[PDB]
């Protein structure tokens, strides 16, 4: 009907400021079903019941129209002030450049684009709220056989500045004119081609070729996985799983990111605005599903080529090497094709993460540097593969893949602490920037314990190998720091990265006041799953960096790795939801762009 | 822009009666690019050039508006007369049933539905033609800096009954009222749920779950085909290909039918109206792609299970049997699921084909009985599989599939002539119905030669096996009837089933005057391909029904079968296009339904 249409063209952050068409329909239906029968009753009581119901309905309409008009006036004042500011800024910039550049002009163009998008969203809100108001009043009129409905409509709704003001329309026209003149030297077409606003959020569908390709890649993937299982069961192996564990984690991750983006699109957790992508065009969930499926096809094919031996000229150790060489070349492809805009956004982001303490920390660069705390197994397996191919590989006999173990020399500890270091120094940069110690240093005191845990694990491993007597006290220190860097991380997650256990639970017990994901068992299952998978993950870390007996010293590492990429997949939902929820209380919908 | 929008919401049969926005834009752009420079020229000549161009533009607009108004008046008169007739019919039926039933009331409901659809199409044509007119005049105004454009607009276009008549709107309202009252006892909802008209033709997209499933099934299909090729090359066989040839032809056919339906949707050859499906909901191309992919997955899986031997309890001869048992059960599924409406339409059609001379021949029942002239190999292989499993199969030793040959007893000839017989008796029924001997008996004299060819082939086979002397004269008779039933069929195709080589070629040399498929090399490639594949197909028929040496007596039959399902796939395009072209000259867009 329409109650769905209000949930596909609504801008998510302005939720409570919209109509309450859902609640109005509930009120109407409940009053109708509750309204007793007059045929078995008197007249005065039932007609007074109708009267009081009408009065309550009208008071609710009063409050609703007042709220809508106030919010729209506030947003119009804000947009007018922002347009005045940006116009003065453009004027001053033009005068300065005439009296006396690319990075300035591009940012100015983008600021104008974001302002036009804010205007479009305000206009859409106006139109949708008016439509919902009209529909919910016509329904009441039809169900209560009353004529005063449209009378009071034309009296009060058809006069309010909520829709009887065309300032937004003339501002849109003025913005169009000013951009196409100043920033374009005429040629309205090349300006409008980017000023246009296609449907955003859950409204945009897939090009249907992307859904076909998702299907094709998932089908080939399923058949190759079944072929893999069958080949492995019918037709040592540790350097062959310790090399494809990296690819497995990186396929699982860019699918659980596809699932995450679908969850965000549906639930209304605006990730577009939070990451600061551009809201006109971005990657929906199917594009991530398709990238994950393609890289999974490549992984399965390389694994199969290792299992069988199709070509007798190419030795086996070229298959994983070629798979990862591809993966990297696909990521670093310089020609403008195969997701070029997206790969180069991601590459600039990865650079800004990896040289951390210099650039100002946004949100994408501490979502990614915090999500790289789950692919430490990928980094360790890549370090191990490099160690293999450069120090131990037989390089001959076409068997060197299936024939760098006592890593306690001080390399595996560092390559496992490197993402913890990235995030620690990012938080220190955030502190230097904000000059607020909380939360920016209590959070550094969460990643600063990973260093201590891994260092004590390595030292206890070395001392148990030696045979000293202080191995007991080192093991005790390690178990203390394990308990810490587990309970610290768990409390921190549940209390600041998701926001749960707030002072204002109320009906939503153990949760914040407003929850975006519909069913309330989700958060409880996630709480329990995180409490379990945050433990045993520090176990996996301390075990991949020790001298435990390789049997059951590595099976645990390869079992708990894709069971922790899952923990991160679950954590993503609620981190991004809590962030959206802190932007759904400031009524923000457009990435403030800062002219130069 | 819009020139595409006029090619996705246009009703196909009313093409020439629409605007000529394409031609108008060509005229404008050609006049602009042709308009010389006045700066290097005088004034009077160039301004007279502009004057004559304006006058020609206005005369073309005159002719266009006149044509549109005349056509709309004609269609409105027709729709009004039809509504009056159907209203009188409903009144009389109601009086009769009151004074004194399901098959009558359902057909009446369907007649009202089709009338409402005709009204909706006329309204859409009105709106789209007005929009195109407005746009093509605004473009001229903007490009010729003239103000008289909108003046003459409001003078002449904004007054014509082409859009200044709301008779269609009030007729739509009256139809809604009359249906929801009479045929529904109130309850406007259950009437509107079927009276509504969703976008038709090339406008409707796929549910995106169907495109995902097309992708999934095609991916699994591709991997299983590659596995098949590899298994066959690494790991006799004639009863194993002579049993899956049926499945192969029936997968190739329901894909080349998917491709056909896509070709029709795009090119505008309305197959919906021609087959008499209902225009609100029908099977797009992706649904046929998905059915073909599913049955292909099943075929590949059964073939693989025959190649390998996964389960040691189940003997090999159960795999093809189980595959075909499924295929049939999927077709005959009685529970309302898995394409229920579509499978039961097809089943009723197959019944009306197979008991041919009784039912009146429509078009679906002589498209299908004519398309079953290509799956005679399927019918023969099914007869052979029955012969196998009931007379020759070892039934033991788990090898009876890969260990009914001298079929000249008079069974394979009949099972190959049975589709020719269906079509021959269908054409005789069409003659009995129409009382016009052409074309209804010159077409019976085309399928009547298949009988003679197959009978002479069988008799010549028997006589060559015996050793008589009249085998020479029988071979000569067979070659005569081969030449006939080939050249007859070829001339008939090219001259009546496609309509080519018409008296009115003109610029479209060797073709009819109006061609729907855009590029003109299509018809020439198809002509050549049909001339080649109509020969050698009667060869395949005469060879599958003789005593040729099995080596190269059956390889030819299994090579020329999917090379003739392709010939039928090509023939479908142009048969349906010629039929649409004979309904694009009567301006028909709605399956006349005949109240009882």
């Amino acid at each position: 009907k329409f109650a769905e249409h209000l949930s596909a063209h609504i801008t998510p952050e302005w939720r409570k400021q919209y109509i309450q068409y859902e609640a109005f329909k509930d009120m109407l239906y409940s009053a109708q079903d509750q309204a007793p029968s007059v045929e078995v009753t008197d007249e005065d009581t039932v007609k007074r019941y109708f009267a009081k119901f009408e009065e309550k309905f009208f008071q609710t309409c009063e409050k609703e129209l007042a709220k809508i008009n106030t919010f729209y006036s506030e947003k119009l004042a804000e947009a007018q002030r922002r347009f005045a500011t940006l116009q003065n800024e453009l004027q001053s910039s033009l005068d300065a450049q005439k009296e006396s550049q690319h990075r300035n002009i591009k940012d100015l163009k983008l600021a104008f684009s974001e302002f036009y998008l804010s205007l479009i969203l305000l206009q859409n809100y106006q139109n949708l709220n008016f439509t919902g108001f009209r529909k919910i009043l016509k329904k009441h009129d039809k169900i209560l056989e009353t004529s005063r409905g449209a009378d009071w409509r034309v009296a009060h709704v058809e006069v309010a500045p909520f829709y009887t003001c065309k300032k937004i329309n003339q501002l849109i026209s003025e913005t169009e004119a000013v951009v196409t003149n100043e920033l374009e030297d005429g040629d309205r077409q090349k300006a409008m081609k980017r000023l246009r606003v296609p449907p955003l959020g859950a409204a945009q569908p897939a090009p249907a070729w992307t859904t076909f390709r998702v299907g094709l890649f998932c089908g080939i993937f399923i058949v190759l996985n079944i072929t893999l299982v069958l080949a492995a069961v019918f037709k040592s192996i540790w350097p062959l799983i310790r090399i494809y564990r990296g690819g497995f984690l990186l396929i699982e991750f860019l699918f659980l990111l596809g699932i995450n983006t679908y969850g965000w699109r549906q639930a209304g957790v605006n990730h577009v605005l939070i990451f600061e992508l551009n809201p006109r065009s971005n990657l929906s969930h199917q594009h991530l599903f398709e990238i994950a499926g393609f890289l999974g096809i490549l992984w399965c094919l390389s694994l199969l080529a290792c299992f069988f031996a199709p070509i007798s000229v190419i030795p086996t150790y070229v298959y994983p090497l070629a798979l990862y060489g591809f993966m990297v070349f696909f990521l670093i492809n310089p020609t403008k094709t195969f997701y070029y805009k997206s790969r180069f956004w991601l590459l600039k982001l990865l650079f800004r993460v990896f040289t951390a303490p210099f650039h100002k920390v946004g949100f994408a660069d501490f979502w990614l540097a915090d999500q790289l705390n789950s692919l430490s197994v990928i980094l360790m397996d890549l370090e191990y593969m490099i160690c293999f191919y450069s120090l131990e590989l037989k390089w001959d006999e076409s068997k060197g893949l299936l024939p760098c173990h006592k890593y306690t020399y001080g390399v595996r500890a560092i390559v496992q602490c490197i993402p913890a270091w990235l995030r620690f120094i990012q938080c220190l940069r955030r502190y230097r920037d904000t000059k607020r110690a909380f939360p920016h240093l209590v959070n550094a005191g969460k990643y600063s314990t990973t260093f201590f845990m891994v260092t004590f694990a390595a030292l206890y491993s070395t001392h148990k190998e030696r045979g000293h007597s202080d191995t007991m006290v080192f093991f005790y220190l390690w178990i203390v720091f394990y308990i810490i860097s587990s309970c610290y991380t768990l409390i921190w997650d549940l209390k600041m990265d998701w926001g749960l256990f707030d002072k204002n639970a109320g009906e939503n017990t153990f949760l914040r006041e407003e929850i975006v994901y519909p069913q309330k068992a989700y958060y409880y299952c996630a709480i329990i799953e995180d409490v379990i998978l945050r433990f045993a993950w520090t176990i996996q870390i301390s075990i991949t960096s020790t001298t435990l007996l390789p049997h059951s010293g590595d099976i645990i590492a390869t079992v708990f790795a894709p069971l922790e990429v899952f923990r991160r997949f679950v954590w993503n939902f609620f981190r991004l939801e809590n962030e959206h929820l802190n932007n759904c209380a400031e009524f923000r919908a457009v990435r403030d762009i800062s002219v130069a």
